[PDB]
């Protein structure tokens, strides 16, 4: 029993994590096969970040302008190239730690870990969502650029997010391991304001279901809804519409738990209207938005 | 910036984890040099677990009784011995993943990282703080027994607790690495209630000074206070007595933000008695109280 926000173990990850350094800059990198993937405003003085161009700036960059450390050992680097944000440095050693892997582009309201590092060395660990703004609520100081977000299915690290940003607000943005930024978001140094953080819908109920199974059911109430009706309160509230294809991804827990997805609905949407009146669910005072209800499954099964 | 529940990189702590199968139990080892570390419950039936005599059930087990399994390797266990509520197998291999480490006793109001474990195999990360009644708030399921808390100084992993029981109010007990009980209980399937979960008041605290680091600083107010008129409402809203001890280790916080320490406890003061008004606080709608100072500066500084 008990229910936390919980982590991947991140010691795959531990492996693959580098130092870059580029003149004064040093940031993390990401070490698979013979490539290590690194924020491409690593090339960047931090006056360079208002206004960049990478492709000039990149003309003035030799391989040996790249200083990658693995743990107290150099890497040789034999080439380099831009990938739209990211770079792509060619080390002459393939990673003798580089776990089976995918890149993977991943959807608002998916969640992962992320693993802050700073000079190439681990600092902890935390779980993170998309959200729906495409900003992630991050931990992240000066130095944790290319720490990386992943999952873990079994023995494969999905890696789905690499940190380049954080925004005027103190919100992070970051790009996939192909380069491409979540959201509306430029590797510059200027305006950019996040757009609206709705609450992730499906999460929430996910996590309600996680109550009802850990014993929190006093939000349990005779009601139910229509998703049309639901969408309604979901829309005043800022809460993402609930979709056909969110209530056939809690079927699972619906299943398990014996409440129908619209009945869950009536719950959470009293508690939108009515609040927690001082009450907790699972130790919050809030309604929790970053687990999936793969999430629920997995922490309540006990998946390794 | 931004402030996250972080636990330490797992890596470490990962390369030491093993299944330990008794008979029909299996649970988690901590393999650590040539010994392998596991609750002495592993030898009950659910049956022997209402009133067992561990010396006793102990004279019917012989080392190859003691299934021992590193990834998909068996361990050849050379010699059993019992230490408080603990098995200590000692195995013929090293494990040849064994970090620096230490066991340490840790006080109520500290907090760790569990890597919960099911079948010696790594589930996930999270962040627990040992509870003033001497209970962790965890998220274990059966199968997860001899999963490990711990902290990481740099290189060195200091290993403070081994997950044990279950109390019928879902919350948590275990042993040090030496096998003592935190707090009152013991290992047997018995009534056995947690006493008053208390707020960790200096923890409280040093994630005030988290939220004004991170720019979240809407609760700090005109007032002050003294150690004694704060404790008075502290023991009204069950929160632990501040001592000078507390006053001296946020010290470091008090410094970077130039808010006093009793000024702080002045606004923890005003929000326990006019609640958050449904505002948040670093994300939170409640006074999150794992963090410890030390948590704090590490998050807030980038400790690798
Ligand atoms: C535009 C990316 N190409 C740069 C380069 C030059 N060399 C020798 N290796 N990489
Ligand atoms: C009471 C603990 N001693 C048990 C034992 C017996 N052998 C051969 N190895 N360990």
């Amino acid at each position: 029993s008990g229910f936390r926000k919980m982590a991947f173990p991140s010691g795959k990850v531990e492996g693959c994590m580098v130092q870059v350094t580029c003149g004064t800059t040093t940031l993390n990198g990401l070490w698979l096969d013979d490539v290590v993937y690194c924020p491409r405003h690593v090339i960047c003085t931090s006056e360079d970040m208002l206004n960049p161009n990478y492709e000039d700036l990149l003309i003035r960059k030799s391989n040996h302008n790249f200083l990658v450390q693995a743990g107290n050992v150099q890497l040789r680097v034999i080439g380099h190239s831009m990938q739209n944000c990211v770079l792509k440095l060619k080390v002459d050693t393939a990673n003798p730690k580089t776990p089976k892997y995918k890149f993977v582009r991943i959807q608002p309201g998916q969640t992962f870990s992320v693993l802050a590092c700073y000079n190439g060395s681990p600092s902890g660990v935390y779980q993170c969502a998309m959200r729906p703004n495409f900003t992630i609520k991050g931990s992240f100081l000066n130095g944790s650029c290319g720490s990386v977000g992943f999952n873990i299915d079994y023995d494969c690290v999905s890696f789905c997010y690499m940190h380049h940003m954080e925004l005027p607000t103190g919100v992070h943005a970051g790009t996939d391991l192909e380069g491409n930024f979540y959201g509306p978001f430029v590797d510059r140094q200027t305006a950019q304001a996040a757009g609206t953080d709705t609450t992730i819908t499906v999460n929430v109920l996910a996590w309600l279901y996680a109550a009802v199974i850990n014993g929190d059911r006093w939000f349990l109430n005779r009601f139910t809804t229509t998703l049309n009706d639901f969408n309604l309160v979901a829309m005043k509230y800022n809460y993402e519409p609930l979709t056909q294809d969110h209530v056939d991804i809690l079927g699972p827990l619906s299943a398990q738990t014996g409440i129908a997805v619209l009945d869950m609905c009536a719950s959470l949407k009293e508690l939108l209207q009515n609040g927690m009146n001082g009450r907790t669910i699972l130790g919050s005072a809030l309604l929790e938005d970053e687990f999936t209800p793969f999430d629920v499954v997995r922490q309540c099964s006990g998946v390794t």
